[PDB]
């Protein structure tokens, strides 16, 4: 009566976009993993291979092999895909970081940013334009972005994404967005993204990555439903959690997640940060909703039935 029985179906009937997950190239012969993203998941994210350094190594040369991957994958699949990551500090090439004449490096990122968007055009509906550019305390993070350009590196790469493909919504992405008291939350995005809405920046959603801790660490996602209204206050139309995964993947912890974009007008949709924890970038945290033997965990189970 709604789809197969499993997760994003039942989310999407709730009124929801997407309930995705994260898998690359070298997951694609991996027929445990694919038929789970096919039955159980509606979205994918690159977890590498559309990252800076993978995408354009030495200046305009573009290797589009592993990101072409899948997204043929996904698109045969009927998976929406979240495009992941325009403009980022980390897995930078050496090249870029070179270049502190302000025209070079607001060319450069254009290239990238026209190159990347068109290539991919109408089959990307979330593009993380920025990811990662604050500080904990709420300034621009230092970067040869930050440094160069200051804050406007953001409107350079907005406004070229915008024009290259006007259907995908353009995204600002981090982490430690957790609390709703933090200063990253108050003074970094919510202030900034103000700021930059303000100015005519084409920033429809913010992405909150939600890499969170055990019940009883640092950002525990006891507190994730105030700190992600917090965020859906911004002046933005949208909000989505992007890398989702909670060490632990205790049922309740991943209840309150859902729940609280549920519970949110403006948040579109969820992605966990990959399938099963035997491939996770913390795998000791054992935080996905699959587990070694790429069977459904508690957590899985526990939001299939609040559907």
């Amino acid at each position: 009566g709604t789809g197969n029985g499993e997760l994003h179906d039942k989310f999407v009937a709730k009124g929801k976009l997407f309930f995705g997950t994260e898998i690359d190239h070298y997951h694609l012969n991996n027929q445990p993993l694919t038929n789970i993203v096919k039955s159980s998941f509606g979205q994918v994210t690159h977890e590498n291979s559309m990252k800076w350094d993978a995408i354009e190594p030495s200046r305009g040369r573009f290797s589009w092999g592993n990101a072409d991957a899948v997204v043929d994958f996904a698109v045969a699949n009927g998976k929406m895909i979240r495009g992941h990551t325009l403009v980022w500090h980390s897995q930078l090439p050496d090249w870029v970081k070179q270049i502190n004449d302000r025209n070079t490096l607001t060319q450069v990122i254009e290239d990238h940013v026209t190159a990347m968007v068109t290539r991919y055009k109408g089959k990307i509906v979330h593009w993380d334009v920025v990811n990662e550019i604050f500080s904990e305390d709420g300034n621009l993070r230092d970067s040869v972005f930050s440094r160069v350009l200051g804050e406007d590196f953001v409107g350079i790469a907005f406004r070229a994404a915008r024009a290259a493909d006007p259907n995908a919504k353009l995204y600002i992405n981090d982490y430690n967005l957790d609390n709703a008291n933090y200063a990253k939350v108050t003074r970094g995005m919510v202030e900034k993204v103000n700021r930059w809405v303000s100015q005519g920046v084409p920033i429809d959603g913010i992405g909150s990555q939600c890499h969170l801790a055990a019940p009883g660490g640092w950002n525990p996602a006891s507190q994730v439903p105030g700190a992600l209204r917090a965020l859906a206050g911004a002046n933005v139309k949208e909000i989505a959690v992007t890398e989702l995964d909670i060490a632990g993947a205790a049922a309740n912890d991943y209840l309150t997640v859902m729940n609280a974009c549920l519970q949110i007008e403006k948040c579109v949709g969820i992605t966990v940060w990959g399938v099963s924890d035997k491939d996770s970038w913390r795998q000791g945290d054992n935080p996905l909703l699959f587990d070694n033997n790429y069977q459904p965990k508690a957590a899985y189970h526990a939001l299939v039935n609040a559907l």
